[PDB]
This record gives C-alpha cells, sequence and structure tokens, in this order.
C-alpha cells in the first residue's frame, strides 16, 4: 500500500499548537518548517511526479485581534492554489523512497508573478496537500494526501511573537 507520512511531525505540532504563520512576499518566501514527506509502497521502477498545492482550509479572512487569531464574518469562495512541481520530478519510485521528499525550494507570494512561486491570499488559512502522479505508464494514477499538522495562515509579517521565536530557535 502507498503510505505517505510527515517527517518532523513533533516540530510541526509545536508550530500548529501556536497557530502557524508563513510569510508571503511579492518575490516569494521559502517555508520554515519545510514540508518533508516519507513515502513507501511506490513501484521502485514506475515513474512519478510530486506536486504540492495549498487548500484554503475555510472561506474566511483571519485577523490577529488582542493576541489571538479570529476569523471574519464575511466568507468568500477561495480560488484553489496553483500546483508546485517538485524539481526532482519526473523520477523513479526508488528516487522518491530513498530519502524524505523535501519541498525546500517552493516560494509563497502574494502577487501574480513570472513562474515557480505559489500565490497565496494573505490572512487566509491553508492546508498543504501533495499529489503523487504516476506518469509515462499506460495507467495514469493520482494519490493525494493532506497534512493538517502543517496548516498555517499566510501573513506579510509575524503577528504572534511565539511563532517568530520558534522559527528562529529551530532554523
Ligand atoms: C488566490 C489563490 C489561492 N490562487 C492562486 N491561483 C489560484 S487558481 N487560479 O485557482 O489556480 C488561486
Ligand atoms: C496586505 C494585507 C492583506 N495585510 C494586512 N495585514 C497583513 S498581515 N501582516 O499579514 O497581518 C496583511
Amino acid at each position: 500500500e502507498l503510505r505517505v507520512g510527515l517527517e518532523e511531525s513533533e516540530l510541526w505540532l509545536r508550530f500548529k499548537e501556536l497557530t502557524n504563520e508563513m510569510i508571503v512576499t511579492k518575490n516569494g518566501r521559502r517555508m520554515f518548517p519545510v514540508l518533508k514527506v516519507n513515502v513507501s509502497g511506490l513501484d521502485p521502477n514506475a515513474m512519478y511526479s510530486f506536486l504540492l498545492d495549498f487548500v484554503a482550509a475555510d472561506n474566511h479572512r483571519w485577523k490577529y485581534v488582542n493576541g489571538e487569531w479570529v476569523p471574519g464574518g464575511k466568507p468568500e469562495p477561495q480560488a484553489p492554489s496553483c500546483v508546485y512541481i517538485h524539481p526532482d520530478s519526473p523520477n523513479f519510485g526508488a528516487h522518491w523512497m530513498k530519502a524524505p521528499v523535501s519541498f525546500s525550494k517552493v516560494k509563497l507570494t502574494n502577487k501574480l508573478n513570472g513562474g515557480g512561486q505559489i500565490m497565496l491570499n494573505s490572512l487566509h488559512k491553508y492546508e498543504p496537500r501533495i499529489h503523487i502522479v504516476r506518469v509515462g505508464g499506460p495507467q495514469r494514477m493520482i494519490t493525494s494526501h493532506c497534512f493538517p499538522e502543517t496548516q498555517f495562515i499566510a501573513v506579510t509579517a509575524y503577528q504572534n511573537e511565539e511563532i517568530t521565536a520558534l522559527k528562529i530557535k529551530y532554523n
């Protein structure tokens, strides 16, 4: 069976228990922590691409009011995020299973830009999601996996200083 697991869940859970925040910039900012995924049960000889996207967890705008994150009362439909292709893609199952698949080069932006960057609505809450796409074979197949532990609010600067301190402590 195709098993997908989050590497460093212990560390993600420290961020999540504080409400995690990720910076977005016009040029794009890399994530900390980095999403690293443990994958087993691929065909070592089959061909796969690893895709990353961000699902809007709710339809609301969030604001840091008196030391606490609180959703707006005016929900709107959230357009789905664009997909980031892991740069090792396409690659053999063996490649993907020999070390954690690390999305260290994805950049989160708040502006429609050239290419590569993922465009996120600031003050929206996001749940990272991967797609494992079997390619080149006759039978195309997709397996998707969400990572609740990795939820965050896109922010142009850190609201909760406890997040700022954790980010520095573990980088
Ligand atoms: C606003 C943000 C979440 N977004 C960026 N691109 C999309 S799209 N056209 O649905 O791929 C949505
Ligand atoms: C640009 C606009 C959406 N915004 C206002 N404040 C933030 S912040 N620093 O992320 O809380 C973003």
